[PDB]
């Protein structure tokens, strides 16, 4: 069952002060915190390297800048099956009961990144913790 | 995507004193308020307006009495995507994560009202809120 | 309209201090306690009939000491159709918005138990409340 | 410094959907369950016992009314210091903080009691649990 | 027994979405909303009457452009002791446990304005709810 | 007005989850976080620096093996006022309204550490953050 994941928290939840209730919810349902790190303004080849695979899109330079434009929180997730239960609380801005659910209404500032597979996993967390 | 809803706190809200947790759940999801309104007991000319497309229903009067068996806060919400979203937000009482879901548990006393179309949302503001 | 149905907390939900959070979710519902017991330590009868249903399969002795292994609290919840809502309120561990939805990872430690029936139900609260 | 302290949820708790809300309160800081008792009406013996002290008040009556008008639990809670603090907890209407300075704003519907004493600990435990 | 106070959510509370929080607050502790006003902005001779008694401070002026500088919100609450017990849930951003105390940080932008006696009570309340 | 203190979540937090729920209150008080970092065991050099004060005290052994016996987490806090604030914040296990009042109950597992004075603060901060 045990797996490790990445997650962001991404500059719209420093600015509208919903860091510790992101946080709280991936805490209450028992994942732990394996390493972490504040970064005040996100060196920006690490966002470009972090959302490759959308270097193509037409919203990936708007979305640089938006990643860029306040700090983020860089964290490692441990527990029981983690990339798919903390993708499912991470959810969508339609459905109510998640992180997103409940506390997000745009396309683009959604609050967090959880990874979403295995593969996307492994990479994120050596971005991010090269260590 | 900007939009307006009309959302009521219905009498039920006042008597388990839930008024504050709806508005919150509302206001969690980045919605603001437009304009608001107290009324200690609504004239059932409005409440009947209101629910005019229930006219000929066997509820029809018993949810006319209720809604006027006490205070109401009628609401009109902005925000991107708000009727569709705060519909979503109200959900029903089967559904755990919505107000309903979470707080109400009857076919009648169920908290909150919103808007459910761009049409009715249009029509609700403008009984509610005339000017 | 109003029925009964039977709700367990685990002994889970005592190690991890959720009892008030889990019994709160189901008061914010409108469902009223009608009893309630405190187990510091559920008798193994009482756990093995409760889960005498389940009696043949793989998990069946590991679920019971488990039971036993902390304290429970065994309610009786009245309201309207308190035995399906509360089901849903309890959820899974896959849906978030449930009890066990934002709050449990596990198969076995999953915080609450719920009755899924009117039968069990009844079956359910004879069991920890035989007095009636 | 281990103790046991004697802690009554009021029916007013019941009537105000508080009651886990207030044992939340003393969940957070620790205590632990020992005893626990649900009462949908208490016999006005114990309650008359319970409140002996107050035997020769104008209020006596009519606070064993209301201890009768509805459910109560009696608990007992464990834990370092457990007397004290759980009646820091429960502190009073005019310091915001405490359960009833949060939640409650009456002189008789305060609904909460604990233990004020080693003394009054030790006699109410055995009134509420004999055995 | 029964007193009327008068409550007014500030412009921070709105930028800063605490909106609920606050009005939360006043709820659970069983205050009922008697009358209420949304001000997207507030007229500015409300604002000064309001803060009449202020007129002469050094802040006179920033408070007032700050007090427009966003919605507000006007309450009327009923309650037992109502006056003195929502000043105390009120508090001040020394003291924990109240609205100031836990959530404002600022000598001017403080979330929530609460009467503090019996007459400015019922003064301000004929200033916001002049119907009466 | 604009101070910098250092908090540490200590590990009695992360063994009863508490950690975003402490974080939380610092937050909604509106202070921010300038820099962070996580310690899934912190080296024990710089627990005993940080509590060299201490080094004397009877209770000073237990303390670092307490402060060792788990993850913490190491923060600097930026506001107004912020050593004074978040020192009231915190709290004492005695009174409610904070974080040790509501939520701790021991005298050396408190969850929380918080620098006292300003130059405690400026030692404290250059511990636990050199760079
Ligand atoms: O049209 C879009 C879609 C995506 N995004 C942002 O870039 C990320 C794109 O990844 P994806 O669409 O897969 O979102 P996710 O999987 O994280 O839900 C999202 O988190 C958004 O914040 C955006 O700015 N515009
Ligand atoms: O059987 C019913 C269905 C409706 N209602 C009330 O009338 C409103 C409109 O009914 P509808 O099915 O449209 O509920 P909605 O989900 O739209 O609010 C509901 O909110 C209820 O408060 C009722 O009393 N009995
Ligand atoms: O593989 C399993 C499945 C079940 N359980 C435990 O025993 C109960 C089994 O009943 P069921 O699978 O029907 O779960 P529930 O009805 O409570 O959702 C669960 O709640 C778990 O606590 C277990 O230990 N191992
Ligand atoms: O004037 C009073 C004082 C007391 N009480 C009730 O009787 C209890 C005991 O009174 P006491 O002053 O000891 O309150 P305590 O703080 O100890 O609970 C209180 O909790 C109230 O519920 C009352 O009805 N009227
Ligand atoms: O130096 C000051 C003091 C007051 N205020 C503002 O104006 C009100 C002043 O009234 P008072 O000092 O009596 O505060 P309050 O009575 O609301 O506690 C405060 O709430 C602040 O919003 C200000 O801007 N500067
Ligand atoms: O008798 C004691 C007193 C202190 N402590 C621990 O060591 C720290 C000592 O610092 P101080 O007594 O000044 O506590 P603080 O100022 O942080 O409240 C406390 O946080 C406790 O966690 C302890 O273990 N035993
Ligand atoms: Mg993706
Ligand atoms: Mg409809
Ligand atoms: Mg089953
Ligand atoms: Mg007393
Ligand atoms: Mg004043
Ligand atoms: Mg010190």
């Amino acid at each position: 069952g045990l797996q490790r994941t990445l997650v962001l928290i991404k500059p719209d939840a420093f600015e509208r002060s919903l860091v510790a209730e992101i946080m709280g919810r991936i805490e209450k349902k028992n994942f732990k915190i394996v390493s972490m790190k504040f970064w005040s303004k996100a060196p920006r080849n690490l966002i470009e390297q972090h959302y490759k695979e959308h270097s193509e899109q037409s919203y990936f330079n708007d979305l640089c800048d938006f990643m860029v434009s306040g700090p983020i929180i860089s964290i490692v997730y441990e527990g029981t099956d983690a990339i798919s239960k903390i993708r499912r609380l991470q959810g969508n801005i339609l459905t109510p009961g998640t992180i997103r659910g409940d506390l997000a209404n745009d396309i683009r500032e959604n609050l967090i990144h959880a990874s979403d597979s295995e593969d996307s996993a492994v990479d994120e967390i050596s971005i991010w913790f090269p260590e």
